[PDB]
């Protein structure tokens, strides 16, 4: 309690393993996030999904034609596992918009279902795809659904696309990530087993959501084959679960482990050591090396699970850039908000699985182009702008470790919201320790 046993000095794995090799022999993986307005298809396609992998019942299927997450201490959020010849994947969920947060921080990429019936680009279908880029997400599969009430329309199809795609990219994306699949939840087609209607091949010739989904993963897959041994290990601790030798779940978000090297978790700062991965839905599987994206649990020697909670953050024990904080700066760019933001304005904080209290402290200078900092005296900021802005946290009962977004993009970014409101997006720019 007054301290944990710390280190900085590596130890060393008890079977060492070729990093690049492991990776290359291995099977790519996604995870991927299933967003969307209220009555677009999401279950119904989810259903449809888990179906064709032989994990939903024909008469389960019928049911839901009218829990399914369910039936694939605290709970952060959900995983579903499940895997190709080609391969594998894992959907995410929260339980229970602060639960799309949840959901989308650990998630690689996001599915995001629409509905083509008879376009009212409207409210919560744009809030999930501004809080999908908000929260770092940069790769998109619109599965444009329901094509049967239009008769699988082209016309249809590229109008309401035509409609999307620019909002999409107003909001930060671009349209090289962003991939058009039709699909219908209910008829299966173009999803994963039923293959595309003829009718329908004489216009649409790409992919279907399942190929495209694995296109995803072999892209991912790629990126991940440089991973040295001098590459940080990051691992968000996404559960903890309880022992009567602790047990870790959590997504790493860089390099690798393997069974005898270290880790040290914050804001705790206990060095533990990891004796076995365990993985796959089951997590009696395990491997002998853990990379980046892939979702395991840690069983770790040494480790004092009282001061270890969900949001926690592990790294490798010679990494020294995660920090805990009162103040730190954000670049911050601001949606449409009812009042402008001042000195002292509060509002919650979101970032990865936690959310926190907090209040700008300063604001700091405009940003007129690329990156510099507008000499323009800035007394407030208003909506539609963005601008270098210093927070502080308040009532503040546990730190938050925090990782600036030049450490790592994804772990660096924050969604702000006030009185129910997202308000604005961030990206942590420098921590005031
Ligand atoms: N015509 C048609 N209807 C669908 C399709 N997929 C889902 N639906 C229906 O549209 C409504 C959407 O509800 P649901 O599946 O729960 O989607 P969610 O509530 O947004 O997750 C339900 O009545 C579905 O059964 C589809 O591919 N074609």
């Amino acid at each position: 309690v007054q301290r944990y046993y710390k280190t900085t000095v590596p130890t060393k794995p008890k079977k060492p393993h070729d990093i690049s090799a492991f990776v290359k022999s291995a099977l790519p993986h996604l995870s991927f996030v299933v967003l969307g307005h209220v009555d677009a298809g999401k279950s119904t396609l989810m259903g449809r999904l888990l179906y064709d992998l032989n994990i939903v019942n024909q008469s389960q299927l019928r049911k839901l034609q009218r829990w399914i997450m369910d039936q694939t201490v605290t709970v952060s959020i959900c995983t579903s596992h499940f895997s190709t010849h080609r391969a594998n994947f894992t959907i995410v969920d929260a339980p229970g918009v602060p639960n799309a947060i949840m959901g989308i921080s650990q998630a690689d990429m996001a599915i995001l279902c629409v509905d083509c019936s008879t376009f009212d680009l409207d409210g919560q279908t744009k809030e999930h795809m501004l809080l999908a880029s908000s929260l770092g997400i940069h790769n998109l599969i619109i599965a444009m659904n329901k094509m049967d009430n239009v008769d699988w329309s082209q016309q249809r199809f590229e109008e309401i696309k035509s409609k999307l795609l620019p909002y999409l990219v107003d909001i930060g994306f671009f349209e090289d990530n962003i991939n058009w699949v039709p699909i219908s939840g209910f008829s299966g087609e173009g999803v994963y087993k039923i293959e595309y209607t003829d009718e329908v091949r004489q216009w649409y010739n790409g992919p279907n959501l399942m190929s495209t989904l694995e296109n995803a993963a072999f892209k991912i897959s790629k990126e991940n084959e440089g991973i040295n041994k001098d590459d940080p290990f990051l691992f968000s601790v996404l559960e903890i679960i309880p022992s009567k030798l602790a047990l870790v779940s959590g997504k790493l978000e860089s390099g690798s482990i393997q069974p005898g090297e270290s880790l040290t978790i914050y804001p705790s700062e206990q060095s533990c050591i990891v004796d076995k991965i365990q993985v796959g839905s089951q997590q009696h599987e395990e491997t002998d090396v853990a990379i980046k994206g892939d979702f395991v649990t840690l069983k770790l020697r040494k480790a004092y699970p009282e001061d270890i909670q969900n949001g926690d953050l592990a790294a490798s024990v010679d990494y020294s850039s995660i920090h805990s904080a009162q103040c730190f700066v954000l670049e911050l760019t601001t949606f449409d908000m009812n009042r402008p933001l001042l000195p002292g304005t509060p509002f919650i904080l979101f970032i990865g699985v936690k959310e926190q209290p907090a209040r700008i402290k300063r604001l700091i200078s405009f940003i007129d182009k690329g990156n510099t900092a507008s000499k323009k005296k800035i007394r407030h900021l208003g909506s539609k702008q963005r601008a270098f802005v210093e927070i502080e946290l308040i009532e503040v009962k546990r730190w938050i470790p925090l990782l600036t977004a030049h450490e790592n993009d994804r772990l660096g970014r924050v969604v702000l919201r006030k009185d129910g409101r997202t308000i604005a997006a961030g990206k942590i720019s420098e921590i005031t320790q």
